[PDB]
């Protein structure tokens, strides 16, 4: 019974529900650029339904010592983000027709991103914690650079229906991923102000909105036929 079990429950249900749907959509498609896309997106909420499980069965929770007490981490997370991360920027590309060598870039950063966040979630000298997360949220910063200012320029020489499911994607990309540095700074894992249940709660609502409404978003759209 700790008190953020609840939300790993919902979490756990929704992810579910909408790998489910997502599964029951994809099957039936024969496009095969459309099943491209549903194979990727169906993946991603599938991950963080297995990983959500496992945390509220009670798994992926260790305890690191920092600030002189021993503090609850989530590190099943990290094992979700590394890989429904890249997943969700591989829809991102496929959609614009980047290039190959872009590709690598982004995909390298998310994995820098992941790891030094995983790496500052467990250090035990607490200023060193914020090095971790300043590396971590860098090199965050320069996905979302990549996706406003280069997608967007690939976008453009799509049609306006792919260049629009783009921009919406990107959009909800952008606000939701830049959240997550700040509930990391304010929450269990940095300064301690937001209690895990709450910030719990927090990354429910961003994980699902970035998975499930994500994917809602991409998999309704005419833009990923061919
Ligand atoms: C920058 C930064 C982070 C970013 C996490 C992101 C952007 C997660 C996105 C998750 C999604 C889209 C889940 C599905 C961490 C690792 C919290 C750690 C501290 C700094
Ligand atoms: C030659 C121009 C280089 C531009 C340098 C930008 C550095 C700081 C970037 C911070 C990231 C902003 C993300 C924008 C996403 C909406
Ligand atoms: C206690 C919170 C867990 C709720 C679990 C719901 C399971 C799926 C519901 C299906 C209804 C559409
Ligand atoms: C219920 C789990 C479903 C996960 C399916 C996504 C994987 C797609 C693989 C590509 C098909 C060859
Ligand atoms: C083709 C490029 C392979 C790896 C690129 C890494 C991109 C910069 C990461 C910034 C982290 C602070
Ligand atoms: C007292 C020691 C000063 C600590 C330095 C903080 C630097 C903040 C820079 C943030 C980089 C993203
Ligand atoms: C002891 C004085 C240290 C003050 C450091 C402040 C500057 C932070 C630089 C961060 C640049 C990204
Ligand atoms: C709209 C954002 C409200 C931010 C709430 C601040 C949290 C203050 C905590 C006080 C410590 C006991
Ligand atoms: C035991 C909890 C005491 C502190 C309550 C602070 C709640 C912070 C929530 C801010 C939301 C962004
Ligand atoms: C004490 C109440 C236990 C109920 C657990 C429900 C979680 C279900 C995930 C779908
Ligand atoms: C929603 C599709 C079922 C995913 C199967 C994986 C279950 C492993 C959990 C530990
Ligand atoms: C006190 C330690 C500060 C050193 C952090 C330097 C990290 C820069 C790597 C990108
Ligand atoms: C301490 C209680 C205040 C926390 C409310 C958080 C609301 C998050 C909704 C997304
Ligand atoms: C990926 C670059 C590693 C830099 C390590 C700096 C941490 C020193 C406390």
């Amino acid at each position: 019974g700790r008190p953020e079990w609840i939300w790993l429950a919902l979490g756990t249900a929704l992810m579910g529900l909408g790998t489910l749907y997502f599964l029951v959509k994809g099957m039936g498609v024969s496009d095969p650029d459309a099943k491209k896309f549903y194979a990727i997106t169906t993946l991603v909420p599938a991950i963080a339904f297995t990983m959500y499980l496992s945390m509220l069965l009670g798994y992926g929770l260790t305890m690191v010592p920092f600030g002189g007490e021993q503090n609850p981490i989530y590190w099943a997370r990290y094992a979700d983000w590394l890989f429904t991360t890249p997943l969700l920027l591989l829809d991102l590309a496929l959609l614009v027709d980047a290039d190959q060598g872009t590709i690598l870039a982004l995909v390298g950063a998310d994995g820098i991103m992941i790891g030094t966040g995983l790496v500052g979630a467990l250090t035990k000298v607490y200023s060193y914690r914020f090095v971790w997360w300043a590396i971590s949220t860098a090199a965050m910063l320069y996905i979302l650079y990549v996706l406003f200012f280069g997608f967007t320029s690939k976008a453009e020489s799509m049609r306006p229906e792919v260049a629009s499911t783009f921009k919406v994607l990107r959009n909800v990309t952008v606000v939701l991923w830049s959240a997550y540095p700040v509930v990391w700074l304010i929450g269990s894992e940095g300064a301690g102000i937001v209690p895990l249940n709450i910030e719990t709660l927090l990354f429910m609502v961003l994980d699902v909105s970035a998975k499930v409404g994500f994917g809602l978003i991409l998999l309704r759209s005419r833009a990923i036929f061919g």
